[PDB]
């Protein structure tokens, strides 16, 4: 039932998922001036050398690229984190227009899209158990602006027409997610939630300061996907983002300046 329209969009979610109005919801606006510099935050460790992508799927809300997370192959550690988080999937949120699309904002600025690389804490043994814990997930968020092409995104853009509608999937092997990373790993971090239902409050958010650039043609291809299944009337998969939620009693910490 939930989705991103007038009748089932983010403002309706609280009726099925009351945690929507909870104490640590995401995304948030990142006010760069009042984010607190913390010189004890460690550099983020992104070890994606042994990553094994498996498959790409249209789940009716976004497309996921899923990875084999049955061993420590692509992990996030360090930064604000304790222990090892294993990469399970990444996906994006994007707009109908280049002027919106991101879930987090920076001094109220929206970006054209936002990448989420979702990782789960290996001390909970799998993703389903991790989401039930306040430190179960670490999500690395990367903003996309429109400008030059991101060559490491093209393999993703080129498969999308094979997963146009809800429920479609395709083999997606040997995709290297290091090709989606900007040069700097400077980040903001705060405790928050999944930004889609069930909206569980289980996420340490790690949001990179530096956006990657993708071309207008790359982001246009995301907008040709469909929220509907093959049987049904075409509804373009656009504006699949949740707006900024109240920061409430939280401080966003910065790894820099
Ligand atoms: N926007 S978010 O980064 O906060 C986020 C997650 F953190 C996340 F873990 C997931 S996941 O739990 O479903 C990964 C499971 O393999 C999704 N969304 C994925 C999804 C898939 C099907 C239906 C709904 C959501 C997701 F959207
Ligand atoms: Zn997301």
């Amino acid at each position: 039932h939930w989705g991103y329209g007038k009748h089932n969009g983010p403002e309706h979610w609280h009726k099925d998922f009351p945690i929507a109005k909870g104490e640590r919801q995401s995304p948030v606006d990142i006010d760069t001036h009042t984010a607190k510099y913390d010189p004890s935050l460690k550099p983020l460790s992104v070890s994606y050398d042994q990553a094994t992508s498996l498959r790409i799927l249209n789940n009716g809300h976004a497309f996921n690229v899923e990875f084999d997370d049955s061993q420590d192959k692509a992990v996030l550690k360090g930064g604000p984190l304790d222990g090892t988080y294993r990469l399970i999937q990444f996906h994006f949120h994007w707009g109908s227009l280049d002027g919106q699309g991101s879930e987090h904002t920076v001094d109220k600025k929206k970006y054209a899209a936002e990448l989420h690389l979702v990782h789960w804490n290996t001390k909970y043994g799998d993703f389903g158990k991790a989401v039930q814990q306040p430190d179960g997930l670490a999500v690395l968020g990367i903003f996309l602006k429109v400008g030059s092409a991101k060559p490491g995104l093209q393999k993703v853009v080129d498969v999308l027409d094979s997963i146009k509608t809800k429920g479609k999937s395709a083999d997606f092997t040997n995709f290297d997610p290091r090709g989606l990373l900007p040069e700097s790993l400077d980040y903001w971090t705060y405790p928050g939630s999944l930004t889609t239902p069930p909206l569980l409050e289980c996420v340490t958010w790690i949001v990179l300061k530096e956006p990657i650039s993708v071309s207008s043609e790359q982001v246009l291809k995301f907008r040709k996907l469909n929220f509907n299944g093959e049987g049904e009337p075409e509804e373009l998969m656009v504006d699949n983002w949740r707006p900024a939620q109240p920061l409430k009693n939280r401080q966003i910490k910065a790894s820099f300046k």
